[PDB]
């Protein structure tokens, strides 16, 4: 499956500083725990608007609203967040996805959170469009990618029902 996060979860840096999720730039480094939590580039930020304001999240501890399917990695599986939190609704203008360099997941509010373009094939994490060099294709064909930040107008789903298929801008 996929997700996307809340622009005001936060990011954690090496630094131990943290940075909101709606603050993350091309070129910053963030931690992917898989990586020995090693520090990854971030390539792209990937946003998409809340047509009504709002969106449902699950809340993982204090620092991470996450829409309910986005693979976490906990204790080495890849889990939905509604397995591990309660659903909040919260106002969002726009939701936020990264693609990173390498490793391709980060830590968010303590949390293993996949990233786009991650390869991985276990159950949860894989995703046919998502994890895989299609989605990268597509956001390299968009306006914002050398920059660093893409605004993608809708993800266009289904029958695999309700699954991404497609970016567009």
């Amino acid at each position: 499956s996929g997700g996307a996060m809340h622009g005001d979860s936060l990011v954690q840096l090496s630094d131990s500083s943290f940075k909101m999720v709606k603050e993350v730039k091309k070129g910053d480094k963030v931690i992917c725990p898989l990586l020995e939590n090693q520090c990854v580039e971030v390539e792209c930020v990937v946003l998409s608007k809340c047509e009504d304001g709002t969106k449902e999240f699950v809340q993982l501890g204090t620092d991470l609203w996450i829409t309910p399917k986005h693979p976490i990695r906990v204790n080495g599986e890849w889990k939905y967040p509604k397995e591990l939190g309660q659903t909040v609704v919260k106002t969002s203008d726009y939701i936020y996805q990264f693609v990173l360099k390498t490793g391709h997941t980060m830590n968010i509010g303590g949390y293993e959170c996949i990233c786009l373009g991650h390869n991985f094939q276990e159950r949860v994490a894989y995703h046919p469009y998502l994890g895989s060099q299609a989605v990268v294709e597509d956001l390299k064909q968009m306006k914002g990618w050398k920059e660093g930040k893409v605004i993608i107008r809708s993800r266009v789903r289904d029958q695999i029902t309700n699954q991404v298929k497609a970016f567009i801008q």
